[PDB]
């Protein structure tokens, strides 16, 4: 088994503008499992966003997004949020949600160390 | 001092409500330090809720606040920010902010290991 994942929240917006994503959890149960946020632009490869410890006391954010935004989670309704502020053009892609097993510590912005990944909620800042 | 401290916002609140401190800094900005913040009770020992790495790309809760409480920095308007959403009255206290040159790996919820300390503001929920 697996668990399975589904982004939401993603649209058009204008830059300056805030979106909040969110990913819920499905099939198995979600406080098991550490997650990541990725992102990747047109034609450019993924990239790593922000990660949370499975409890959520824990989170890192790539250089590119810290500050402006903020991961966290809810494991009573089987969530993690992304809350986007101040957003950019260059901020413009699809959004990934991953999860993996805390198990082993490992550099958790290397999309490589995650088990599952969500469709993707495309986001475009005009 | 190198560094002095000053935190505001704090006020009485309704269990349920939000509330967003922040801590101003004057001296040495507060660019040049990773932070804290504390809480204390009277009649209750002082305890660890939030810190923020000094490049802002990592944070760590208690598990006492995590999932309700954010903290973040804004160095270019040389404040600190504790977010305090879904308040319960466990969480009166004065809270503190503190601040710590980051120079060595240390326990960052130990209180001991800050080196400068604000005045503290009153929180106090109905």
């Amino acid at each position: 088994s697996e668990v399975q994942l589904l982004e939401s929240g993603g649209g058009l917006v204008q830059a300056g503008d805030s979106l909040r994503l969110s990913c819920a959890a499905s099939g198995r149960t979600f406080s098991a499992y550490a997650m990541g946020w990725f992102r990747q632009a047109p034609g450019k490869e993924r990239e790593f966003v922000a990660a949370i410890s499975w409890s959520g006391n824990s989170t890192y954010y790539a250089d590119s997004v810290k500050g402006r935004f903020t991961i966290s989670r809810d494991n009573a309704k089987n969530t993690v949020y992304l809350q986007m502020n101040s957003l950019k053009p260059e901020d413009t892609a699809i959004y990934y949600c991953a999860a993996r097993k805390p198990m082993y510590r490992v550099d958790i912005s290397k999309g490589q160390n995650y088990d599952y990944w969500g469709q993707g909620t495309q986001v475009t800042v005009s």
